[PDB]
DNA sequence: AAGACGTGGAC
DNA sequence: GTCCAGTCT
């Protein structure tokens, strides 16, 4: 930690002085600080720091505003379908995200009266979907309590000024982040001080090409004194990599490499009144896309006549009894999850010419409103290029 | 306390 | 292509 107060009180005079003229002028920055009613801005901030796990601000900039004008306010957030939130979350990633979002503005309609709890150890024990990040970025932010947080931006600028070179994920080392982080905090302006933090990791401490000479606490970084000493170096010395820099820090850590799976699914078409349909039925929910839409699929089979077999047996629980001699198989998709690398085998079957629960026939315009994961926008874009006489083009 | 859980923007 | 932008169990 910083042993010298001095330095503390610098890093956070130039930080903030920093994020006062450069912050970007973001969305649910404009509303939270725009808001005077205390439910409805730690709402609003709550929506936004959910919809930014693991997730990059110009994505969410495409999802947020579209949230809170549907549902400005817990109370309508609460009263809105799994099924809505679903579309609205189509795209983004971790749906269970969307769900638990929906699940804690019900709880706390429900269980506290409406009433957004206020510190950060509150939101954690409350929330679902709201961990150590997000319940210290609401209370910061919307409530003024000094707590620090650490998320991917935090911990790499963190890294660098103190030139940590051990494992992040490792808990000693976590755990110095998160009192780092807290130490640092500005006790007057904790939530500007928490969104300057990232804004610095995001837009000037980067994973790579650092704008370290544009870089407010430059003079405090470890990092950066290192380097500038290792320029001047006149020849060579011969786990620090000096052609690396600054971005030694943090360690970089390794993904395991995903589970490789497939699958084979179906694009069944029939023409209807207000436009041709094709068939969604709904996955289960749990597991993997909990409860999304998809176009009906079965798993791998180690022969072309099996596949199509399986297929046809899976689309005729919905459809009843379907022409086998023009099912066609029309190309695949590789799609990548986390810890899946998934390869979806693509058929298609146009008929020429009732509906169980769980299964759904819809338009083209339908289909792209629908709550379907992204690898099923893949699998019906190549039934459109490749299905001989569609109309779904 | 590693693995489940989506997707895409940058380089 | 590879990396990075949290929560829960
Ligand atoms: S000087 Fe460079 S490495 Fe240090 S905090 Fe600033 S941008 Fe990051």
């Amino acid at each position: 930690l910083f042993r010298d107060v001095a330095e503390v009180t610098a890093f956070r005079g130039s930080l903030l002085s920093w994020y006062d003229q450069e912050k970007r002028d973001l969305p649910w920055r404009r509303r939270a600080e725009d808001e005077m009613d205390l439910d409805r801005r730690a709402y609003a901030v709550w929506v936004s720091e959910v919809m930014l796990q693991q997730t990059q601000v110009a994505t969410v900039i495409n999802y947020y505003t579209g949230w809170m004008q549907k549902w400005p306010t817990l109370q309508d957030l609460a009263s809105a379908s799994l099924e809505e939130v679903n579309q609205l979350w189509a795209g983004l990633g971790y749906y269970s995200r969307g769900r638990r979002l929906q699940e804690g503005a019900r709880k706390v309609v429900e269980e506290l009266g409406g009433h957004m709890p206020r510190t950060a150890e509150t939101l954690q024990q409350l929330l679902p979907g709201v961990g150590r990040y997000t319940a210290g970025a609401i209370a910061s932010i919307a409530f003024g309590q000094a707590t620090g947080v650490v998320d991917g931006n935090v911990a790499r600028v963190l890294c660098r000024v103190r030139a940590i070179g051990a494992d992040p994920s490792s808990t000693l080392v976590s755990q110095q982040l998160w009192g780092l982080a807290q130490q640092l905090v500005d006790p007057a302006r904790p939530g500007d001080f928490n969104q300057a933090a990232m804004e610095l990791g995001a837009t000037v401490c980067t994973p790579q090409r650092p704008l370290c000479s544009q870089c407010p606490v430059e003079s405090l970084c470890r990092a950066r004194q290192r380097v500038e000493q290792e320029q001047l170096l006149a020849s060579g010395s011969l786990p620090w990599d000096q052609t690396l820099g600054v971005v030694n820090f943090p360690r970089k850590a390794s993904r395991k490499p995903p589970r490789e799976e497939s699958s084979a699914t179906c694009v069944l078409e029939q023409p209807g009144a207000l436009g041709a349909q094709i068939l969604l039925v709904q996955r289960p929910n749990s597991g993997l896309l909990a409860g999304l839409w998809e176009f009906p699929s079965v798993t791998w089979e180690p022969s072309e006549q099996l596949q199509r077999k399986a297929l046809l047996q899976e689309l005729q629980r919905w459809a009843g009894p379907l022409p086998a001699t023009h099912l066609r198989h029309l190309g695949e998709v590789v799609h990548t999850f986390s810890h899946i690398k998934l390869t979806y085998q693509v058929y298609g079957l146009a008929l020429e010419g009732t509906v169980p629960p769980g299964a759904r026939w819809l338009t083209q315009e339908e289909f792209h409103t629908a709550a379907v994961s992204t690898a099923m926008k893949k699998v019906f874009r190549v039934y459109q290029g490749q299905q001989p006489g569609t109309c779904m083009g």
